[PDB]
């Protein structure tokens, strides 16, 4: 049933961006919607808030521009994807900004605050009284992942904004990840998590020296990793109860600080010791499923 915050070995997964760069390398969503150990897929990425921008690599081969915004898809492929996937029980995120957002955020909080309405209108609940384009159609997601990577103005306000509108919803849960980088504080989302309550924070703990690439295996004395940084600062943010991920790179070519066999056992039992540690996170779907056999190792790992 999706996300657990009583379970230790959560998997989300990134699809959306084919990493792996190849033709065949990234299926459609609900292709990766039968497999029992990944819970959470954070779609990636609404690029562009402030004009819209939607990027799904070749999956938007079966997308349509809507006719006054070419950078927004109609994507009805990926509508019914996230119904199958939902009606199989699992948590579907859409992942705002990636490491292409260009915009900057926004120069007041009142434009945060609109840009924020209007996404909540474009991918929350269809408003019968609303004209913005829905990529997605009569989906809905589950939520949103804040997954901002440069200086983003304003980002705290239109955090804010979304939350006070997934708060007041009816009908489901709706989930808050955000995906700082390890280097402590974030640069980008730091105001964000600081000011706006998460369900979860899904760290990249790669391209960076704090990744899961310089832990120690062996002693619980880390001098790189930095996982015990991020659970101090998580006990008195604005959600004190919110639950760490261990984001790590899905394959060698998905970031720098892949790790796998023993390192990865290692890195995982240690972080496992913690009471924030909820599982992993894995940049990308197109990178897991075309290392054979890694999915296995991180399964493994975290049972």
């Amino acid at each position: 049933a999706g996300w657990n915050v009583n379970s230790k070995q959560n998997i989300a997964v990134y699809w959306g961006q084919n990493s792996a760069n190849s033709q065949s390398t990234q299926q459609r969503l609900s292709f990766y919607c039968n497999d029992a150990n990944i819970n959470v897929i954070d779609i990636a990425f609404l690029n562009g808030i402030t004009p819209p921008m939607t990027n799904f690599a070749n999956a938007g081969d079966r997308c349509t521009p809507f006719s006054d915004n070419p950078w927004l898809l109609q994507c009805p492929e990926i509508e019914a994807d996230i119904k199958t996937c939902q009606a199989n029980g699992k948590t579907i995120l859409l992942s705002l900004g990636g490491d292409s957002y260009t915009q900057g955020g926004w120069s007041s909080t009142g434009a945060a605050q609109s840009a924020a309405d209007q996404v909540w209108a474009m991918f929350g609940p269809v408003q019968s009284g609303s004209s913005v384009h829905r990529p997605f159609g009569s989906a809905v997601v589950d939520g949103f992942d804040f997954d901002f990577e440069a200086t983003t103005n304003n980002l705290a306000a239109f955090g804010a904004q979304l939350k006070s509108r997934t708060n007041a919803a009816g009908g489901k849960k709706y989930y808050f990840s955000a995906a700082p980088q390890c280097f402590f504080p974030d640069a980008a989302v730091g105001a964000l998590i600081n000011a706006v309550p998460m369900d979860w924070i899904q760290i990249q703990f790669y391209n960076n020296p704090c990744g899961v690439s310089g832990f120690t295996p062996g002693t619980s004395t880390q001098n790189n990793y930095n996982y015990q940084t991020w659970e101090n600062w998580a006990k008195t943010s604005p959600n004190p109860n919110v639950k760490l991920l261990v984001g790590i790179p899905a394959g060698p070519g998905a970031g720098r600080g892949y790790v796998s066999g023993s390192q990865l056992t290692s890195v995982f039992q240690y972080s496992k010791g913690f009471s924030t540690f909820a599982g992993a996170m894995m940049w990308d779907m197109s990178q897991l499923y075309q290392n054979t056999g890694f999915e296995t190792q991180v399964v493994n790992a975290l049972r």
